[PDB]
């Protein structure tokens, strides 16, 4: 089976609820809430400390219309993706600290140049509702569309199978499946740290163990032929007991909120524009990551030669080759072909 207990899922959901209330001024118009949660063991005999590292909300993404090409526009403002981006920023900040040789850090050195997450720290993903895409498809083991890659529709609201409307965004279920192959950290961070994999995933509304197992973990049921430190991650799946309530009333908001550890402030993003509500680039946009990367580069003792963001990502050779094998495994298993943006979106510099 491999299901988190109700008590522990409620523990995770409770901590997310408490942090959310501490950040947002009394008003709940957010429909999708996600978070990344650290579970920190002091010893393995006592209960762990739970620490909410990032929060995202949102239900929408950009049309090709508003997409910029300076990396100043958020492509995807679904709360789960926004939560991951914030967690990535956290990883960067922690990586800096480790490079400035601080002690209060989640990383230790691995004797290959690259940091590894301390083994007493476990990462959990929480979402108050099943992720869009395959994770909301309920089918028995006997099925057309079950298991397929899906793309987000009409600025986020809805997913449909990949073409088997120009260049679209993959569903949250497919992105989480990807994170369980390549880690949550992305190409760039993998230059400096070993892949960080989710230990567990806690899902509220529309939970079904078998659906989420297929969607997020065991979809290809092949892969293997993996090269350490990459593997098929098998996180446990959990469901909390109570939920804030479905509320499909009227319509969803275009606002997407984010917070992550070490920020004093909640940033509010217009999901239709991919930028802040004061027409500025988000602290989570590609360009903000690219700034962080060079910060990191200057504190590193290595040199890095790349013209663009795109080229920098291609430096992560282990990640990129596992990514390519993953995409092929999906196509071979008849899950469809991944739709990735064209390279020119990432061909910017600074
Ligand atoms: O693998 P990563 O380092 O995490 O880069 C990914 C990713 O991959 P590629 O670098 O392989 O293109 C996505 O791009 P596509 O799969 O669409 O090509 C992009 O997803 P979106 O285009 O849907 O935004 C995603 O960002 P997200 O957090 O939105 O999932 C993020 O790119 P960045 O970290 O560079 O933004
Ligand atoms: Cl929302
Ligand atoms: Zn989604």
């Amino acid at each position: 089976k491999n299901e988190i207990s109700a008590e522990f899922s409620d523990s995770i959901a409770d901590a997310v609820q408490n942090r959310f209330a501490a950040l947002l001024q009394d008003e709940n118009q957010s429909k999708v809430i996600a978070a990344f949660v650290l579970c920190i063991y002091e010893g393995e005999d006592v209960a762990p400390k739970l620490k909410v590292i990032s929060i995202g909300t949102g239900t929408k993404c950009i049309s090709g219309e508003q997409i910029g090409q300076k990396g100043e526009t958020l492509n995807d403002c679904h709360g789960e993706i926004i939560a991951c981006r914030g967690f990535r920023q956290f990883l960067y900040d922690e990586l800096v600290k480790s490079l400035q040789k601080k002690t209060d850090v989640i990383f230790k050195s691995k004797g290959n140049g690259k940091f590894v997450l301390k083994p007493n720290i476990k990462v959990y993903l929480y979402i108050n509702t099943a992720p869009c895409g395959d994770g909301r498809v309920f089918s028995l083991h006997v099925n057309k569309t079950a298991g397929m890659l899906r793309t987000k529709i009409e600025n986020g609201q809805g997913t449909i199978p990949v073409p088997e409307e120009r260049l679209r965004t993959m569903s949250c279920s497919d992105k989480i499946l990807k994170w369980n192959v390549l880690g949550v950290q992305g190409a760039l961070l993998s230059l400096f740290i070993e892949p960080i994999y989710l230990h567990g995933i806690v899902v509220g509304l529309h939970y079904n163990y078998d659906t989420l197992k297929r969607a997020l973990i065991k979809r290809i049921a092949k892969m293997d032929s993996f090269s350490q430190p990459y593997q098929l991650n098998l996180p446990s799946l959990g469901h909390p007991s109570k939920i804030d309530a479905v509320r499909d009333t009227s319509k969803s908001t275009s606002n997407s909120f984010n917070w992550y550890y070490g920020q004093n402030t909640v940033e509010a993003v217009n999901s239709i524009t991919g930028q802040t509500v004061i027409q500025t680039p988000s602290r989570l946009c590609k360009l903000a990551f690219f700034d962080k990367l060079r910060l990191v580069i200057s504190l590193s003792s290595n040199r890095f030669a790349f013209q663009t963001y795109h080229d920098a990502k291609m430096l992560a050779k282990e990640y990129q080759s596992t990514k390519e094998y993953f995409f092929k495994a999906l196509s071979e298993s008849l899950c469809g072909k991944w739709i990735g943006k064209p390279y020119e979106h990432d061909m910017f510099g600074y």
